[PDB]
């Protein structure tokens, strides 16, 4: 069972020692400090409140867990004991802690403040940079939902232009990623996070984990269809490809289904396999049913518009209203290999300079917390009574400079976002603080439904 | 709880609908294509331990996938009965069998890691449905590999300015922590880190070693107390010096790790440091030394300027090799961009200036992706009408791609490397015993490595001179 006194950077169980006597307040923030990516989606810190932060997280057996482990670890006892068996008796083993964000889905320009922390209890001082740790793994989340999101934007841009509307934009975008990430947890969370901004997904973990912690309308918030591997074509031997597909789309004859070709020879299986001795099965199939062409190996941007081209020369093509040519609606490509978004955007931008509408193709699916500077930093304490503004600014990195102060986030007369520091908030000269508390001794305090992100986190383009 | 029916890729839901007629047996392999010339083999264990081992299946878990995937796809094709074949005759026990070579063992790339396969005819469908959850395996050898890496760089050099390879297991600490994409991800990541060194913040780590794998020492991974920005910062900044002595009075006769870039690095090191509070830091045991932490500017020229600060602050001597190494109270690291390209960099600087890499240490925390080491998993054998026949794909526009072919094992070869035979030509016995072992079989772990076993697989060459 996961423990919050072992979840933390281990130099931090030595911290509550070092800070001035007498500390009563720490009051820290989280940025996406500033320095493409000029705004981030803020989700995903819900997760983390309500699996790792609410309730009662402190217990006897866990503390003397973590003296156990401690002991062993620093080959010396400083532990806090004290401390957090303060928590345990005084507060049921709740956090004395309260968390100030910006709404879940929100899209909010770098350089803003998008949460805050700090302790209830004076003889908590130390329990705000503890978990440092856990709350700035929500770098993660952040910078998929961004990531993705931008992704988006460039598909509507194109999908617009060669077709005049945004039909199936929220389809454009499969996650492929599951195999590809470190752990079942993160398959999860960054489903997830796609999820934000799509609907199609192969990466099940996601749904349990929106439904457990967000929630949908919905039974689900995303879908799939059938579709083959690389093993049930190669499977039939080398010289059955043709039987592979054959028995493939006849099993799913009546749904969407996709097969990747390049099994051997994705031109040789477009052009004479799908193309000749498989096409009366192709033809027959209804608009809701397409197959679904995947091509999976070499130059992404060549391959794509090589199979166009010969799908075009084998099959009814007809010309858009916007002049760009269209497969007809039982045929479409996906191309999963090497997609990320540089490529997404070579691949578009080659299709409509070939005059390929972006109707015709889906896409499917590494990031750092130094992307978008996802950041944890200390800005207000008081000492003595006495409230002091703190910051760290290296002689040798002006752009590691972190805010001063007391913060809060506003509306500008414009009608953008500013944050305020040293607690100028309380001048009242920008209207009410944006931060809502969303996190107060234990209890979590506000949420929002995955519905209610995936409507804040909206491209401009689809608000029209 | 984890459901396994709801633990892989989609469309693997539907592939039991597109094998061959009359396949009784699908037999996939794992390797890290070849294109970091050799992996440290690391991290089966825990997913096999923790999703793959028991009564995985249960009627609960068949109705909860029966009716996701109702939703998902729109469409009732879950193989229901499949699943409740593994129930009903083997009380919910994968009848899969897996056989890889033993973890820590470090291994050219190209090589068969682990084969899969099922143990029952009507659970054809069943060895590739388990390939996503496998598949991320990828990360624990990706990231033990790395750090193997390394310390590779790290022993040359700390060989060459010094002559011994003392301390070389505490000269790369994780830092990471924060920086993972989740606590699953924190607690695998540092496990494969420990593989290579001793020195870790991502205490994660060292509840899966001991829940998974074992040590005989309490723990595998090992600290000292530090400052963070946070606790010098909070004194306000015009008493940086007064948190610098809070500090390290607290902690006198422990190594202490001091942050000294919060307002100027260089000024910390020869005014604060190197003046003001010098009595404090010469008066300290060499069990007890003060470790500076720059942290920001341009690694290898901060680390530099840091050192030749010191230098003149403090009183240095010129090891047997010619080097010049700070006094034993005192010694730095850098926990900022350090990659394994800027590790070089900094040790290659360090040694053209004449230091020693004694003096240093280093920190770690662009990512390891799957595709550094080409880690895949691909069907090479099928039976179909009690038929062999042995599969593989070739995508005429890459060959990197090809995947291998028929029944594979793992053998020395005579000068003492790794071959893996295709075909079943281990069959032949030409090569001696296959080296992949049994580690997983209907359900049950049968064979296990302690962590202690690991870290000496994985050792270095360097070190077994
Ligand atoms: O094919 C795969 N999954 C199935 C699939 C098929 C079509 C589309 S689509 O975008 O064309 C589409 C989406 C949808 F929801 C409704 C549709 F009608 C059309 C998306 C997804 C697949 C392929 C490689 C892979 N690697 C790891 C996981 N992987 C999954
Ligand atoms: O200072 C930190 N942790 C403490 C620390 C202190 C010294 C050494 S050392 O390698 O000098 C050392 C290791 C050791 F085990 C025995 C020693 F005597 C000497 C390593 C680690 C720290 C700093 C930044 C950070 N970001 C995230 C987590 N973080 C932790």
């Amino acid at each position: 069972e996961f423990n919050i006194l072992l979840a933390t950077d281990s130099y931090k169980v030595t911290h509550y020692k070092q800070y001035p006597p007498n500390t009563s307040k720490v009051y820290s923030y989280f940025e996406c400090r500033e320095k493409k990516y000029e705004e981030t989606v803020f989700y995903g810190l819900q997760y983390i409140l309500n699996k790792y932060l609410k309730g009662k997280v402190v217990t006897k057996e866990k503390i003397q867990e973590a003296k156990d482990v401690y002991k062993e670890h620093f080959q010396d006892d400083v532990f806090n004991e004290k401390g957090w068996n303060y928590i345990l008796e005084k507060y049921d083993g709740h956090l004395p802690i309260e968390i100030k964000a910006v709404p879940e889905g929100f899209v909010i320009p770098r350089g803003n403040v998008l949460f805050t922390v700090e302790n209830t209890d004076p003889e908590c001082y130390w329990l705000t940079n503890w978990i440092e740790t856990i709350l700035v793994q929500s770098w993660y989340p952040i910078t998929v939902a961004t990531n993705f999101r931008e992704q988006k934007k460039i598909l509507a841009k194109y999908l617009l232009e060669t077709s005049g509307n945004l039909d199936g934009l929220e389809y454009k975008l499969h996650d492929f990623g599951y195999r590809g990430v470190s752990s079942q947890e993160t398959a999860g969370i960054g489903a997830s996070a796609h999820l934000v901004n799509f609907k199609g997904t192969d990466t099940v973990a996601g749904l349990a984990l929106i439904k457990k912690y967000y929630g949908t309308k919905d039974p689900v918030p995303g879908y799939s269809v059938p579709a083959a591997e690389h093993s049930t074509i190669t499977a039939w031997g080398k010289d059955h490809e043709k039987d592979a597909f054959e028995h493939i789309v006849t099993q799913f004859s009546s749904v969407p289904v996709s097969v990747v070709s390049d099994s051997y020879d994705i031109y040789n299986a477009c052009e004479k396999i799908w193309g000749e001795d498989l096409r009366h099965l192709i033809v027959s199939r209804s608009t809701q049913a397409p197959l679904i062409i995947r091509p999976d190996s070499g130059n992404p941007l060549d391959t794509v518009l090589k199979v166009l081209e010969i799908l075009g020369k084998k099959f009814p093509v007809t010309e858009n209203s916007k002049g760009y040519k269209l497969l007809p609606p039982y045929l479409r490509v996906i191309q999963g290999d090497g997609v990320d978004i540089n490529t997404l955007q070579e691949i578009v931008e080659g299709m409509k300079q070939k005059m390929w509408s972006i109707e015709n193709i889906a896409f499917g699916s590494k990031l750092t917390r130094d992307l978008l500077n996802c950041s944890f930093k200390c800005s207000y304490v008081v000492t003595n009574g006495l409230g002091i503004n703190v910051f760290k600014d290296p002689v040798a990195d002006p752009n590691k400079r972190s805010k001063k102060g007391r913060l809060s986030l506003h509306r500008t007369p414009a009608g953008n976002f500013v944050t305020l520091e040293e607690g100028k908030g309380d001048l009242e000269e920008y209207g009410q603080d944006l931060l809502h508390t969303v996190f107060k001794n234990g209890k979590v305090t506000k949420s929002y439904s995955f519905d209610e992100i995936r409507k804040n986190a909206q491209l401009n383009i689809e608000l029209e």
